[PDB]
DNA sequence: ATTATGACGCT
DNA sequence: AGCGTCAT
């Protein structure tokens, strides 16, 4: 009872940009704004592959992973923007720079954890304590939460979406105890006020809209963020978890969408996250390992301890290109030329990183895939990265992979390569 | 012939 | 160190 810690110590937010690459292209080209729009890489094969979709286009069924030609079948008026091509490959520099814009704004409010190109976690615990001190017990006005949904409300005792949102927010605010500076629900609420301010700053200063989740940990904040996209934020309280999880398919929780989640479902004969509560911690550890079992036991009760890492910058800088079907690399000249192209992009990105961020990578990872292997990587080899020189990096990558070529002929490469990947890692302050 | 990444766990 | 998983 009283000693049963409830995972309510922290306030954590997850901010995720809406259809990010689409918004970057819509800012640049006003003709794409408020239209069914998608971003594609390449063009020749099936119109190119879609990686981002505006919410207008999603209404027609357009999705990530779809070929543009098929998307045009669903939505003939779909507008398309192509990712830049440099040195023969997709070049994502424009979106990385737009990402830095957003991350720098977020960092004004709190130390952030960059989780991807378009989303970051925020530990708002301390900022919430400060704003609570300033409030002096003043209640929180619904006017300060103009885009916030409270998950699970309204309940009990109404036709429009905004009306439902305000109804739920009113129920939430009317139930709040604002004389208690340690009430977790009050803390989440103040956290949501701060996130409204953060999202307002992002849109004012970049033109980009985002959604957000506010809860007591990273997994619940990420799930919350998804509930009311786009351009809205959602508060998931500790108390909302039993109802939320009672119908939540296990695969919706981050990290359970793959083989482990499928094993949970098959071994335990369950479907929803809430069903996990009936097992003991030892039972779950016995099926899924000590770490996974402890994580599942806590997570199905809304409890998770993974910290928001103080990390605004990526830990690695990498360059990769697939060579599918008949484009697979089958000569030594080909393999060398593409290693050079990747290494030249890598050198450019690394040199800009060193100038911006006062650090130097010290290890080069070379990964390849060979024809007939379904795995992502067929082989990974590291070597030393001592100079930011593309010619040296590509020569070193060739040296570490060249023993892969089973061809007796010096010129031919067999079996052909379906992927090259260069990744700079193990950064040190310079 | 989804593709270009990036994070992290395991042994 | 090299490989596998998860993500998207
Ligand atoms: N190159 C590449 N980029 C990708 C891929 N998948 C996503 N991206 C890029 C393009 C995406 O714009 C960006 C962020 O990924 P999300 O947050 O998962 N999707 P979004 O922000 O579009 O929509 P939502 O409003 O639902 O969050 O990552 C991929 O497979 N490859
Ligand atoms: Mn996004
Ligand atoms: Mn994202």
């Amino acid at each position: 009872g009283p000693h049963m810690a409830t995972g309510q110590d922290r306030v954590v937010a997850l901010v995720d940009m809406d259809c990010f690459f689409v918004q970057v292209e819509q800012r640049q080209n006003p003709h794409l704004r408020n239209k069914p729009c998608a971003v594609v890489q390449y063009k020749s094969w099936k119109g190119g592959g879609i990686i981002a979709v505006s919410y207008e286009a999603r209404a027609f069924g357009v999705t990530r992973s779809m070929w543009a030609d098929d998307a045009k079948k669903l939505c003939p008026d779909l507008l398309l923007a192509q990712v830049r091509e440099s040195r023969g490959k997709a070049n994502l520099t424009k979106y990385r720079e737009a990402s830095v814009e957003v991350m720098e704004i977020m960092s004004r409010f709190a130390v952030i954890e960059r989780a991807s190109i378009d989303e970051a976690y925020v530990d708002l615990t301390s900022a919430v304590q400060e704003r609570l001190q300033k409030l002096q017990g003043q209640p929180i006005s619904a006017d300060l939460l103009p885009s916030t949904y409270i998950e699970g409300l309204p309940q009990g005792p109404t036709v429009q979406k905004e009306g439902m949102r305000k109804q739920g927010l009113f129920q939430w605010l009317d139930s709040l105890q604002i004389d208690n500076l340690t009430s977790p629900d009050l803390q989440l609420t103040v956290g949501a006020v701060i996130v409204e301010e953060m999202r307002a700053a992002i849109e004012r200063e970049t033109g980009f809209q985002c959604s957000a989740g506010i809860s007591h940990n990273k997994v619940l904040a990420k799930l919350a963020c998804g509930l009311n996209k786009p351009n809205r934020q959602t508060l998931v309280s500790h108390g909302s978890v039993p109802q939320l999880f009672s119908q939540m398919p296990i695969r919706k929780i981050r990290s359970l969408g793959g083989k482990l989640g499928a094993s949970v479902i098959e071994i335990l004969g369950i479907e929803y996250m809430g069903e996990l509560t009936q097992f003991t911690e030892s039972q779950l550890q016995s099926h899924f390992g000590e770490k996974n079992g402890s994580w599942l036991y806590a997570m199905c009760r809304g409890i998770e301890h993974d910290p928001v890492k103080p990390r605004q910058l990526p830990k690695t800088i990498g360059c990769s290109k697939n060579f599918p079907g008949k484009t697979a690399l089958a000569t030594r000249e080909q393999v060398q030329w593409w290693l050079l192209q990747l290494a030249q992009e890598l050198e450019e990105r690394l040199t800009k990183d060193r100038n911006d961020n006062d650090r130097v990578a010290t290890q080069l990872v070379v990964s390849i895939r060979v024809q007939g292997d379904k795995r992502l990587s067929s082989l990974r080899r590291c070597c030393a990265l001592t100079r930011y020189d593309a010619h040296k990096m590509s020569h070193d990558a060739f040296t570490v992979i060249k023993n892969c070529n089973t061809s007796g002929i010096q010129t031919e490469w067999s079996p052909p390569l379906t992927m090259l990947f260069l990744c700079a890692t193990k950064f040190s302050a310079s």
